[PDB]
């Protein structure tokens, strides 16, 4: 590996926003097809997440579930690191939710597991994922979900998928991502995530005071599990393979 970036040719843009832009691309001599995030070097420690992203190559790099987005290798030049990523032809679930509204319970239930062995992997090898957001949900092309994203931890923008504990700050462990289980299991049903609100102030109390309501086409089976897992006290939540055997998920799955 000695990448420069003559290596490819660049596609269509991808998104983003933060730091950069992603991009479609092609490995010039094995047509490989890939996502090409480019990050100005200008933009990354001027805002100190560099040593924050390195250590968070190394966790991207040496992880391996088929549901979790694979990182290749990397680089940069005068400005810009540049990471080659695996590509996710049917886009992000944040798209798919917009474009649908809300899921069908059998389609949740599936997105839903396909997260827990991916974090439960994440879990065995001790990784913590903060932010599961939709935004860092993507599809393989059988339709596959894959985690994506880059705020990992160790052990032990907006609140919305956060806990608790984190939001005011205390001793968190991998009972996280179980509540960003909830709130986007929530949030795949309904449509909306349990503690929108308009103000980054009123979330953090609609969360500290754990405050959601079901609408009526909402059923006591996922109720239960979403009730389950949006628990205040940590410890509370289910473990990751009490998810998985949930009555409600095993009923709405593939496999
Ligand atoms: C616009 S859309 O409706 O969502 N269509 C779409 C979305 C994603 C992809 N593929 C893809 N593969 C790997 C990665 C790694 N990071 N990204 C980020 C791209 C920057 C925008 C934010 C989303 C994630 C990736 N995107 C293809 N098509």
């Amino acid at each position: 590996r000695q990448w420069a970036l003559e290596d490819f040719e660049i596609g269509r843009p991808l998104g983003k926003g933060k730091f950069g832009n992603v991009y479609l691309a092609r490995e010039k001599q094995s047509k490989f097809i890939l996502a090409l995030k480019v990050l100005f070097k200008a933009q990354l420690e001027k805002a100190g997440v560099e040593h924050q992203l390195r250590r968070e190559v190394e966790i991207q790099s040496h992880l391996r579930h088929p549901n979790i987005l694979r990182l290749y290798g990397y680089f940069h030049d005068a400005t810009r690191v540049y990471l080659i990523l695996e590509y996710a032809p049917l886009g992000t679930v944040y798209r798919e939710l917009q474009k649908l509204s809300k899921f069908d319970e059998q389609r949740t239930a599936t997105y839903i597991t396909e997260l827990a062995n991916a974090l439960s992997y994440c879990h065995s090898k001790r990784v913590i994922h903060r932010d599961i957001k939709p935004e860092n949900l993507l599809l393989g092309s059988a339709g596959e979900l894959k985690i994506a994203d880059f705020g990992w931890s160790v052990h032990a923008g907006t609140l919305d998928y956060l806990p608790p504990e984190m939001i005011e700050g205390r001793m968190h462990d991998e009972k996280v991502d179980l509540w960003s289980l909830g709130v986007l299991c929530y949030e795949f049903l309904v449509g909306k995530p349990p503690f929108e609100a308009n103000t980054y102030q009123e979330t953090y109390k609609r969360i500290s005071r754990v405050e959601f309501t079901f609408p009526d086409f909402v059923t006591e089976g996922a109720r239960d599990l979403i009730s389950r897992l949006l628990k205040h006290n940590p410890s509370q939540r289910p473990m990751l393979r009490e998810v998985l055997e949930h009555p409600w998920i095993t009923a709405n799955s593939s496999k």
